[PDB]
């Protein structure tokens, strides 16, 4: 499976990550859909990014292969700690981090909580804001195990549902079934819902005060997270620039991949 | 001066241009303040353009050096009529369309009316949908001549005031009174000057049909052309990707120099 990296103590839990390539630091935070894991998430983008960077994936904890402590206390602060843990673990003094949506949320709260600590930020279909629940996100969320519930999903999620595969729908609904994957995401959003988007979102204030040079990414399609989310992102950070991708929806990193990559790499260039 | 480049007939017309590098040709087409012209607008992207693609950046009619016809009738077709004409007396079959403000509203009706010789477009705080008159495009074409108006217009133009220098403030304000420019500029947006952002714009409709990739650019705190007008671009056209740079003001190519190039140049480097 290689989707399973290699481990080490982080905070206190034993984290499955990926570790390729030298020189600065990337750390990459995956979203939170039904067997997501940082493999799955990244497979097209770490090829690319560790030719110039060493790039860090690691499964949060509550995901993944990474372990899931019995009665853990799940938070947006839980999961900022998780991914200082990480960097410290790894002797990371200070990187730049790429968010998508679930990791975008945390990535920022991690900026406000440990500014020292990181640099660039790249914020895909970001949680982060206070926005509407939207059926996509909640059905996501709301998952039951099944070729067909997760085809839904995988539809959900990309502009081009030709992409969408019978193979790939049964291979991501196998990675759902895991040992203790459904109990343990089934437990981590239930409803109502809006309480974990504005759980994970920090507050217009704070977000002003990042001072981090900032790329925001968001398709045009986004079904889960709404293109005014990330508008509103783009005009709360100072230093942002925002990147929109027509015919692409919340998948961006395997919809738009070179596109993706292109722009990140060079965004971290310029540092 | 610069400024004046070469000399060749299009549509009937004696055109000031510059004609730039080798093998894909694209054409750059500048915006509509006083005393513009293709060198004041494309200087700093030329250069950079030139090295992969044959760059032609003319002086649109009634603009810069171009002659201005003794009653000559300027309107959105006309001026489409003089890049078409422009480029037939190049022999440029198809080309890639850069179109500044201005020429970005000529861009698209390029785009609409002669489909066939437009490749992929890039469009910066482009004109072509109908948004409220701003108080920054009145006091543009609303500009009498002096320092002090000119220095205003900078400052209306650009998000770091600093760039805004007094012999920029000179240079360009003598640039706005060389013989016959302000005669013909002032008599071409008169009030009220809604009429003009209207006659530039092209219907929603007509912008659903475009076909060609484009790539939408716009400066947040852009105080000439609204961000929302891009935004609405880029719901509109299929194939569209929109870029908004943050710090930055209605002149994205000067203000955001490599990250504009590095973009644009990547961009047309997919086809």
């Amino acid at each position: 499976n290689l989707e399973i990296g290699k481990s080490i103590l982080a905070a206190g839990v034993l984290t499955n990550y990926h570790d390729v390539g030298e020189g600065q630091p990337v750390i990459l935070i995956h979203g939170s859909g039904p067997g997501v894991s940082a493999y799955a998430n990244w497979r097209l983008t770490i090829p690319a990014l560790s030719k110039f960077y060493r790039v860090i994936a690691p499964d949060m904890v509550g995901f993944g292969f990474t372990d899931r402590p019995e009665n853990y206390n799940y938070s947006k602060d839980s999961w900022v700690d998780h991914i200082i843990g990480i960097m410290d673990a790894l002797e990371i003094e200070k990187a730049h981090i790429v968010g998508n949506a679930f990791g975008g949320g945390l990535a920022i709260a991690t900026a406000l909580r440990y500014s020292e600590r990181v640099d660039r930020m790249v914020l895909m279909g970001a949680a982060g804001t206070r926005f509407d629940v939207t059926e996509g996100l909640n059905a996501v969320w709301g998952y039951t195990p099944s070729i067909e519930n997760m085809r839904n999903l995988l539809d959900i999620f990309a502009y081009d549902r030709s992409l969408v595969t019978d193979e790939l729908a049964r291979l991501r609904y196998e990675a759902s079934i895991q040992p203790g994957f459904q109990e343990s995401f089934s437990s981590m959003f239930p409803e109502p819902r809006q309480r974990w988007i504005d759980a994970l979102a920090s507050s217009d204030e704070d977000i002003k005060t990042l001072p981090n040079e900032t790329l925001i990414i968001h398709g045009r399609e986004d079904q889960v997270v709404p293109l005014s989310s990330s508008l509103r992102l783009g005009e709360l950070i100072d230093r942002a620039q925002l990147h929109v991708f027509g015919r692409c929806g919340h998948w961006t990193q395997i919809e738009q991949t070179d596109r993706f990559n292109r722009l990140v790499v060079e965004f971290f260039n310029e540092a």
